[PDB]
């Protein structure tokens, strides 16, 4: 086993706040605030060796990235950025930051009871984001 356990699954999203107004502050416009806004994904996480995966699937888009912890790697994301990821392992929370343009957003994603919580912060705004196994 792994610490990392802790996050495998499938994942549904059950509760959102300060979505759209983090979306605002990427730089994400209008019509793909709407749409992605709307979305109800699923997480699914998964890992292999040091290779952790990450999906999300959604009416909006499906997504997937692949990495070893603490090692940069190009990612597109949902809204279209090609950003610079890196993603690490702190004090058991899955720490995702990236890097576009001279910007940075970090992504927290973190167990807490039978939840998966993920925080997403862009500047000032912070978005929680609450997830239930499926
Ligand atoms: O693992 C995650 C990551 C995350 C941040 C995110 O989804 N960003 C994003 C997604 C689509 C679009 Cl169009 C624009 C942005 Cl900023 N929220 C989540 O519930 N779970």
């Amino acid at each position: 086993s792994h610490m990392c356990d802790a996050f495998v699954g499938t994942w549904k999203l059950v509760s959102s706040e300060n979505f759209d107004d983090y979306m605002k502050e990427v730089g994400v416009g209008f019509a793909t605030r709407k749409v992605a806004g709307m979305a109800k994904p699923n997480m699914i996480i998964s890992v292999n060796g040091d290779v952790i995966t990450i999906k999300s699937e959604s009416t909006f888009k499906n997504t997937e990235i692949s990495f070893i912890l603490g090692q940069e790697f190009d990612e597109v994301t949902a809204d279209d950025r090609k950003v610079k990821s890196t993603i690490t392992l702190d004090g058991g929370v899955l720490v995702h930051v990236q890097k576009w343009d001279g910007k940075s957003t970090t992504i927290k994603r973190k167990r807490e009871d039978d939840k998966l919580v993920v925080e997403c912060v862009m500047k000032g705004v912070t978005s929680t984001r609450v997830y239930e196994r499926a």
